[PDB]
């Protein structure tokens, strides 16, 4: 039994059932016997009885098998368009994990590098993130033909954020919708990084269970590299809720992490043949390599205009006899280094404030409170309300806070706000659009979703980046040489 | 007892006793009791008998003890000239660590902020690194007056290499030269991420014991933070072979870690007055942040010129037909990407090489073996012959190998290779200088210090830093990208 109260450990990996759009046969590591099948193999292939205990060249043919053993270190090999004995065509997926060898068969519908590659030529030329990820759900929703495309992408705090959309008009959007990191658990998490693509055929449709479903070892089918792996009823009925029949998802995979997914969903059943899905795969591969030099360029391009801006004020500094009026005239200018919602500038045990920052009475205590835990380094939280609880109050303007010393030797701060996240949302939804509910209720609803990721960060700020931390270290450094040269 | 065969797990933290430039009063927590004192505190401070046993006020006087507590988490406080009962003037270090209140005494010898301005000011316009240690040696040797001062690089294995170099004119030069990295044991360099100073003011100096050097629950005095502690005899008798009789090391933080050493050595007895050596201090301080953000430059223009050079190369792609032509053509112009001793091209089974290469006859067995490991990945390592053990025979002209790949699909490869390291050696010592030995023999100099390095180093080439793997890897995103578009 799987239910709400355990769905974060559902061994997914080994759910015993396929999905009914092809049929799978598991053979020994050598791929002599026949240990498992599908119940649906008898259908398909047009055999008669158990296959179970008889040989692999029996069932399959001596033709066949051979080719299959040539074909054979985890990454599933595509064979499109094989023969059987008996004349019949099927596209054949073979992988082998755990000393397992899996095979599985699809009426064949039979040019994989064509498609990619016209696909492939129009991201390549993409020069900044916002037009690459902007363009591809467009272009993958007019060449795959799928209801609704979206692209989310994971927070550090496992949160999924939808950062592109491509949809039929009549569809509610959920661009700039949050969903939190529990809507895929771990165990999902991690066969997303195992397989490039996953497919669901169709959500209402009935799962061919596997014989048999435990061995007398007491050990289940390993389906974790097996495109017919049958589906959790958790996500099924999310699916049923949403009015989505099918799905298939494309792995990000940027510096050997999982960035986020091109989730398809359709409307109506649907299955792309063989050759389609090694077209999306490798367009996936070429969108996560793209993506991953974009996003290298992006930081470095943020980095140098950083470097340039604190050499323009070092200038500035040489050519001003008190440094603490410059400050005082150009704090503000600092904004322009790390993204915030406010800067503020403690000097001589003075105060100046720009854009959002906590009320003038709260900047002392915050002030004294910096002083005590910095040790004469950046210091930085994106919850200030847990270190601070009468932060609370004023968390609507500054639930966020990055501490720069801009002296060695007395108690001087430069100080950057972000307001709580709730506030700076973008979400294109429509909050009176409502959902059917299945037994589980309405926990499985984008509405109900969206709503536990709000009070998951409430009192929260967007997390300072490791770009952030990097360019407040270089200021610091800089900030504390001119200090130091001025005494 | 300690030798040659335990000298790795020496104890250096607890030795027992302090050197005799000053004198130890070990306090509880709360400096109520005296629990340990060193011998000379008799003759330096003026008293008679065992001071263990006696308050705190009963020794030093009801107004010392005073202001000791009001400076009172683990930085040592300095409290320069101040004042005894008796009115002797004394310099005093003042640290609380594993709940003992350790404060050493110096007779007073009275600017710090004054000398370091100084100091900082003629390193802060540095524009290179190469400029910043250059000038450091030199200036650091001119203002504290000792004989050499040497800068010190760790190695990703632990090595340490002789970056700069200031000297008298009859010293024998180090400068280029290599020492292994079991020449400073773990728990040193434990100590010197711990204390920026360390002094050693006479290695020929009679030490002063610590009395008692156990009390009666069996635990030592931890000296971890006392600028007293005595030092190794093993680093003693090494010090006594090269002549020198006083040394102080200056820590290099660069991003947390111990990058090296500014060491001063002096070929007579010799220790810096308190006010001194806060100087040199806060030069150690502002020196690693300079060096940290001039390693960020560089980095930045390294991957900044490595995009422009394959943004030139995209363009000249775009107006070739023929992309394998081109790259026959063109290949020797990614040396300028990545330091390398040579470069070749494995495309269509064929060899173009360029520099120092493995011979033609060898590329064939290395092409199928990178074509196994590699996994459409960057591949690299220091130590081709691990790998490949016939590849030592041509270790001298390529010892190091880092494998692009450049198609998806074929097995095409764009090579680098490094000779082993001894060939690039640049030493600038002498050969025929040799040195006296004590009873532990001539493990103790940095001519078998040399030698031991050389030989741990053999058939191995320059490591391929964490910048070449990151240019490797957009270069093979960048060569794979077009190798698509012309398929
Ligand atoms: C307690 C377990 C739960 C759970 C498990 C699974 N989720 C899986 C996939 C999945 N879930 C979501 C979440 C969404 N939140 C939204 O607001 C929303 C739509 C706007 C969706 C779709 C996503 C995004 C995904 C990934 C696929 C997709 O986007 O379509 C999953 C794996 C499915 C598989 O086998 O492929 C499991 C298991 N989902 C829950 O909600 C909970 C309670
Ligand atoms: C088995 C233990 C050994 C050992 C221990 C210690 N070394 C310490 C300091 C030290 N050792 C060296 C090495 C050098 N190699 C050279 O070729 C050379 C001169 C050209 C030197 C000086 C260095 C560099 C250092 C750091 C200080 C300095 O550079 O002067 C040490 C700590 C000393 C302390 O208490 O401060 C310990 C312990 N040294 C060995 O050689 C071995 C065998
Ligand atoms: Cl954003
Ligand atoms: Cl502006
Ligand atoms: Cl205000
Ligand atoms: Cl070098
Ligand atoms: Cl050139
Ligand atoms: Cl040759």
């Amino acid at each position: 039994h799987v239910d709400l109260t355990n769905c974060d450990r559902e061994p997914i990996h080994i759910p015993g059932y396929i999905q009914p759009h092809g049929c799978l046969i598991a053979c020994d590591n050598a791929m002599r016997m026949v240990l498992r099948h599908s119940e649906n193999c008898g259908e398909l292939l047009g055999l008669e009885g158990d296959l179970n205990g008889r040989t692999a060249e029996d069932v399959l043919g001596k033709r066949l098998v051979h080719d299959l053993r040539n074909a054979l270190t985890t990454r599933p090999a595509m064979l499109p368009a094989m023969e059987t004995s008996d004349g019949r065509s099927f596209d054949i997926s073979l992988h082998r994990y755990k000393s397992t060898t899996i095979i599985e068969f699809e009426p064949s519908d039979s040019q994989p590098l064509g498609t990619a590659r016209k696909m492939v030529d129009r991201i390549r030329e993409a020069d900044s993130v916002e037009s690459l990820i902007s363009r591809t759900t467009r272009l993958v929703k007019a060449t795959l033909g799928y209801d609704r495309v979206l692209i989310y992408r994971f927070e550090e705090d496992g949160a999924g954020k939808v950062v592109s959309e491509a949809k039929q008009p009549e569809l509610e959007s959920f661009l700039g919708q949050y969903f939190p990191a529990s809507d895929i658990p771990q165990q999902a998490r991690a066969l997303y990084l195992k397989n490039t693509l996953r497919i669901i055929s169709d959500a209402s449709g009935t799962p061919i269970p596997v014989l048999p479903a435990v061995d007398v070892s007491g050990e289940p089918l390993d389906l974790s590299y097996a495109h017919l792996r049958n589906f959790s009823p958790i996500h099924c009925e999310y699916l049923r809720n949403m009015g989505v029949a099918a799905s298939m998802s494309i792995s990000v995979i940027v510096d050997d992490a999982l960035w986020g997914l091109i989730v398809c969903h359709h409307c109506s059943p649907r299955v792309l043949s063989m050759p389609v899905r090694i077209a999306a795969a490798m367009f996936g591969e070429f969108f996560s390599m793209f993506l991953q030099v974009l996003k290298q360029k992006r930081r470095l391009d943020t980095i140098n205009h950083a470097h340039a801006a604190l050499d323009r004020f070092l200038r500035l500094a040489a050519h001003r006899a008190n440094l603490e009026e410059l400050l005082v005239d150009s704090f503000q200018d600092f904004a322009r280094l790390i993204p915030c919602d406010g800067v503020g500038l403690w000097v001589g045990n003075n105060w100046h404030g720009h854009g959002a920052t906590p009320p003038h009475d709260a900047i002392p205590r915050l002030a004294r409170f910096v002083a005590s835990v910095s040790e004469g380094r950046v210091w930085a939280t994106h919850a200030l309300s847990q270190a601070i609880p009468e932060a609370e109050i004023y968390a609507d303007t500054a639930a966020g806070m990055l501490a720069i010393p801009i002296s060695q030797v007395k108690s001087d701060y430069l100080l950057f706000f972000r307001k709580e996240i709730v506030q700076n949302l973008n979400w294109a939804g429509n909050p009176e659009k409502s959902y059917e509910t299945g037994p589980m209720g309405d926990r499985l609803t984008p509405r109900k979703s969206f709503a536990i990721w709000k009070e998951s960060v409430r009192l929260q700020a967007q997390p300072w980046s490791e770009a952030d931390r990097e360019i407040a270290e270089t200021a610091r450094i800089a900030l504390v040489g001119v200090a130091f040269h001025h005494s």
